[PDB]
């Protein structure tokens, strides 16, 4: 089609290895300059916040109303120097809040919950507040896309109210009837550094298009490029047209 061409021509602009995967419940579609990336496992980085919230709510280690208090030790960013709910930390990608959550879960529950749902290679090593940021946990774009697809459908192995709560922590914007949910990620502590823009689009007519951008990142890159590249693709596909 000409849709594909317009989509690929977008990537013909970008000088970084990238793949963009879509999943509608039937077919995987892959776009970008390095298609092989879709099958390659990278660290989830801050995309793991989705499964961290799920496991934590499912196992009574937090609620979506509980306030995670700033403990006075300044954080990497100044925007992180306050109190957060898990939903608020989800949009601000507040890492220390989600590290506290991982420490509340602990290594034994975290491991067995990840085996139970089959998330990536299901490997955490020895530091329970670090495995998604530096490894050994890794996951393919195809796996991320099918994961967030089931989330949107309520079909993950978690209580339906728990998926509903983490789902709405991901809500970004709606255009007329169509809803966009998304989570970004930048694993800087690894070589190569990996960028993520995972999420989905919920039509009003029930249908769901999950998506996963995965690209290589350089120190200094445009922190906004992951989201603006994904919205351009989704518009070129006709899944989430610009207004
Ligand atoms: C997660 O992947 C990553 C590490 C520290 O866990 C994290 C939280 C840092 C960044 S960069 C920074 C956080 N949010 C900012 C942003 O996107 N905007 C629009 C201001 C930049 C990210 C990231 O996803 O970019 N995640």
């Amino acid at each position: 089609s000409i849709i594909d061409q317009n989509v690929q021509a977008l990537f013909n602009e970008i000088s970084a290895d990238a793949v963009f995967v879509t999943y509608d419940g039937q077919n995987i579609k892959k776009y970008g300059t390095h298609l092989d990336r879709a099958k390659t496992a990278y660290i989830p980085a801050s995309t793991f916040k989705i499964a961290n919230a799920l496991i934590g709510l499912e196992n009574h280690k937090a609620t979506s109303t509980e306030i995670f208090k700033w403990d006075g030790k300044p954080r990497f960013f100044k925007a992180w120097d306050k109190d957060f709910t898990l939903g608020e930390a989800m949009q601000a990608s507040t890492v220390p809040v989600y590290q506290e959550l991982a420490r509340r879960i602990g290594p034994s529950l975290m491991q067995s919950e990840l085996q139970r749902i089959g998330y990536g290679n299901m490997q955490i090593g020895t530091e329970v507040d670090q495995f998604w940021l530096k490894g050994p946990l890794t996951i393919t774009p195809i796996q991320e896309v099918k994961f967030v697809y089931d989330l949107a459908q309520g079909q993950l192995p978690f209580k339906p109210e728990v998926q509903q709560q983490v789902k709405e922590m991901l809500y970004v914007e709606r255009r007329g009837e169509n809803r966009l949910y998304a989570k970004s990620g930048w694993g800087m502590a690894v070589d190569p550094q990996v960028g993520w823009y995972v999420g989905f689009v919920e039509k009003a007519d029930g249908q769901v298009v999950a998506f996963a951008l995965n690209m290589q990142m350089k120190a200094g890159d445009d922190i906004a490029l992951r989201k603006q590249l994904s919205l351009d693709v989704l518009d070129k596909l006709g899944v989430f047209h610009y207004l």
